[PDB]
């Protein structure tokens, strides 16, 4: 292993300081001896996905917090983590020299690194681009005659999705959401504001724009990469506003529906792409239950809808059990997927904090409420920007987990990632949460799940000031005695054969 | 009656322009007999509360809509309506000429205005001051001997409230709501961030902050005003957020729960100011229905709170029924009061933007809602800005439905002047909710009351493009045919015998 080089901005944590020669790095994955646990801790005051290991005790007594094991209670299994390829990020990471671009990209794929196993990309451009383009932009290129993929595309994102799953040894899946269509398609003929596809679902307008989706996939397997799934619209309620300062295109949950039922669903169902699944919504959770309802209680759409795609911003956050919780009950067999999250900023903070807990903190809060309430994966949004939170021609700058400084030649690795890793590094694809009681009230997060081996994982959440002592019930094996310290994140992982 | 002067700024409709010399302006109330209705219209197009007359007929014309009074169909009793006679808004109105600043006044309070019955004022300075300072600065002062009131107080806002009161045809209710305590009571020692009252309810900090309650009741009540009500504290949810950038106070729930029935109760009830109500929360109705059920399951708490205050800013993501309704549900004696609402304090929006009709309906939309969610009364925030939308110390510059361009000692109406008016000067305190019953699904957005008196009075909203034709039925009176254009606000009012 290679340890975690700390550098202070002058926040309440640190950030780990990587370049050309030097990352820090896990030791290739290890099992706990039966009887034992494995312990990855990360603490506000410095520690980085530390390895412990303890016993498991046969008998255990005391009035402290006991979490039981409830591995008979079984609920979702878990598709997987990752983050998006976006020109920003791209460019970012392509930046760096030849070095410290495989050091980056090893941080998140590598089973050295935190094991990612999804990628979300953007068709064509979105607020993390440095100019607005489309496929297609000869206007009222009907037939999609003069499409074709930038070097956006064929010089910084597929080369980089290709150096990814190289680096992998977990299968990587590939999810792309597109923002707008070309303008030519749309009422109001612009990337942005207020606008949706010309016509009514089944016209030459939303046929062109399903047909738009399947010359993409064309286009990509030319290249040798698949898709896992496909989103019917980044974020459709943004170009129903007045204003909407970026690319995207307007869709009400009925004009989703239509256009599922009469254009995208059938386009794709007879195309050689028919495997690709389809995701609805890829929008706030505030648009749930509402949005599912109008498109899954349609026979004709529901039939081509795989999942519902969720966005997590920090600032604006619906409650999860009236949104994710209720959608789940009217809609058991259509998975939920996070397939965006990031820390926006309030006018009185930056968009990149180097070295915030707090930030840290909440993605991995988002997780475990996220967890809790049926979802099977869960998407960061940029791989890495630059100190400022860009590059972003709308000036929309956001946080990301790795921040790149082109002129030092170094990455910063944010406390974002690490808490992103306590998941996404031990809950491989096929893992399946259970159930996990509380003996008494208590400020904990946690959230329990079982491999497909049969193991235990188990992430411990203290975003209190306070050390809290806490014991693990599993009835299959006995008790973990454990300390959660405050503003610690822990990953807890046995055997129960 | 003199009318609007409009002026386009380049947004969806006009402002009235009002001088030293004129403004638009109401004759005395003069109300129709059984069988006439009186109509109120404002419009996108420029109408701005225009008076127009017509039957009630025993026979119905109209096949669309049917909106039907049911007056035995009994809800809440309304309290009223107004806006912050904050030291933004003192400086704003006070830097116009005394002939500008009288038809200010009078457009607010008089029957020749829009008939405000609520004046909400701050307890020492918050973000839409020029300066930091409390009424207790001076340290370790627990008897608060050096408490007093500064020219913010004794020379902008007391005066002004003297005047609006003379003013009014209706008796004016204050409300109090503190931002910060004096920074010696506080575990930060700072006028804003994440810090709240030292040490625990029942000790010296806290029995002190309780008696600050007191002073500035006694200091108000020097200058011969009292007042109706006091809140535990502005958005105490905001100090228990790390940079919290203007004058806060941290409470949980539990930590409120605990203030009010050790300390702020007790010390109001022993007081000579007994008969002023206490509102909790004062804070966004995300909150509800868990902080009322933390504070109002304990009857030592309980027995204190006459109320619950809810800001306006997270509604999009907290649906009326999950907060407001459910809050009713569970505490069916505790009243709801809407406390503070402004449009331009979002990151996505220009803080003024002059004759926005969009931001009108979004305040006419909000007091419908509410009114249908059990909520009885609704206050603005700052009653008058700058063009900028300040003065504000953090620059947290915000819209106001009056603008004052002191360099031309002119004030501009916007619409949401109006869209307020259209409930204001027709919903007199005392008026009550009553049943009305849509008969098919609408675009429209209606609410029905009846005065003391007994007379109707009908407000509907047309958020939509496209021209409503609309029948409301009274069965003691018959039927009012009438159109709800496209970006329209109507009153009705009718003798109903
Ligand atoms: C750069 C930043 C980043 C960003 C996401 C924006 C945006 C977009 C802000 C979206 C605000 C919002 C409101 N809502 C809730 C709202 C909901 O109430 C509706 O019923 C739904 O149909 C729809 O979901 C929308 N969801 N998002 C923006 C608008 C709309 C206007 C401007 C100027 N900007 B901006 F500031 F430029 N900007
Ligand atoms: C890349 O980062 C590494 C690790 O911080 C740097 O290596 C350290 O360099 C200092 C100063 O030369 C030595 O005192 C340390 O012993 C080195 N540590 C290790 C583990 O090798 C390296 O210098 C950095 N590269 C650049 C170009 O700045
Ligand atoms: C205050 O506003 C009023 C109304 O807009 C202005 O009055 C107008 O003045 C012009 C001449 O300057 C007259 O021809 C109009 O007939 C006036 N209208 C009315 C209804 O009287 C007034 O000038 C404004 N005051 C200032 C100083 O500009
Ligand atoms: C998700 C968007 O699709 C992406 O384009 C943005 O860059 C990012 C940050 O703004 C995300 N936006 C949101 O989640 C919505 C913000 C709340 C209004
Ligand atoms: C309400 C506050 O009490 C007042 O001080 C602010 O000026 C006003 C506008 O910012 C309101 N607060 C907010 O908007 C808080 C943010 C919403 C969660
Ligand atoms: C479309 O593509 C064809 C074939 O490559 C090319 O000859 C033509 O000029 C293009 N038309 C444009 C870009 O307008
Ligand atoms: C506070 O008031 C007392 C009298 O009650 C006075 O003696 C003292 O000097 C005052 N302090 C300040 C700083 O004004």
């Amino acid at each position: 292993a290679r340890p975690c080089i700390p550098k202070s901005f002058g926040y309440s944590s640190v950030v780990c300081v990587c370049n050309a020669t030097y990352c820090d790095s896990f030791d290739p994955p290890t099992f706990p001896a039966l009887g034992t646990f494995s312990r990855y801790e990360s603490t506000r005051s410095g520690r980085r996905m530390e390895l412990s290991m303890g016993p498991i005790q046969a008998n255990h007594t005391g009035t402290g917090l006991l979490l039981t094991l409830q591995p008979e209670q079984k609920f979702q299994k878990v598709k997987g983590f990752g983050g998006a390829m976006t020109d920003a990020a791209a460019l970012n990471i392509l930046a760096l020299s030849p070095p410290a671009q495989n050091l980056l990209l090893k941080s998140y794929f590598s089973e050295e690194g935190i094991g990612y196993n999804i990628i979300r990309v953007p068709m064509a451009s979105c607020d993390f681009s440095i100019r607005t383009y489309t496929y297609a932009d000869t206007p009222d290129d009907f037939q999609l005659h003069n499409f074709s993929l930038p070097e956006e595309d064929t010089k910084l994102k597929i080369p980089l999705i290709h150096r990814a799953l190289q680096l992998a040894q977990r299968p990587v899946s590939l999810l792309a959401s597109p923002w707008t269509s070309p303008t030519w398609l749309k009422t109001n003929g612009a990337v942005n504001g207020k606008g949706s596809l010309k016509g009514q679902p089944g016209d030459i307008y939303h046929q062109t724009w399903a047909r738009y989706f399947v010359k993409f996939l064309d286009a990509y397997a030319e290249h040798k990469l698949q898709f896992w799934a496909v989103t019917a619209e980044n974020e459709p309620s943004a170009g129903l506003l007045s204003g909407y300062p970026f690319q995207c295109l307007g869709f009400t949950p009925e004009h989703q529906r239509d256009f599922i039922a009469r254009d995208l669903g059938p386009t794709l169902a007879n195309s050689t792409h028919h495997n690709v699944r389809l995701l609805m919504l890829d929008d706030q959770r505030l648009l749930l239950p509402h949005w599912a309802k109008v498109v899954l209680t349609d026979p004709e759409a529901a039939k081509y809808v795989h999942g519902i795609a969720v966005h997590w911003y920090l600032d604006f956050l619906a409650p999860a059990k009236a949104t994710l919780g209720e959608t789940h009950r009217l809609f058991p067999n259509t998975m939920l997927f996070a397939s965006e999250a990031c820390v926006g900023s309030k006018f009185w903070e930056q968009s990149v904090r180097l070295g915030s807990w707090d930030r840290g903190m909440q993605y991995s809060h988002s997780i475990i409420t996220n967890l809790l309430y049926h979802v099977v994966g869960w998407t960061d949004w940029n791989l890495a920007l630059n100190p400022e939170g860009g590059p972003n021609w709308v000036r929309n700058f956001v946080d990301s987990p790795i921040i790149v400084d082109i002129t030092k030649d170094t990455f910063y690795k944010q406390p974002m990632f690490y808490h992103l890793g306590h998941f996404s590094k031990f809950i491989p694809e096929g893992s399946q949460r259970v159930g996990l009681v509380a003996s008494q009230k208590n400020d904990l997060d946690a959230v329990a799940l079982m491999h497909p081996d049969g193991s235990a994982v188990v992430v411990v959440l203290n975003r209190s000031s306070k050390d809290v002592p806490l014991t693990i019930k599993d009835p299959a094996v006995g008790f973990l005695e454990t300390i959660s310290p405050g503003y610690s994140i822990h990953t807890y992982l046995w055997h129960r054969q």
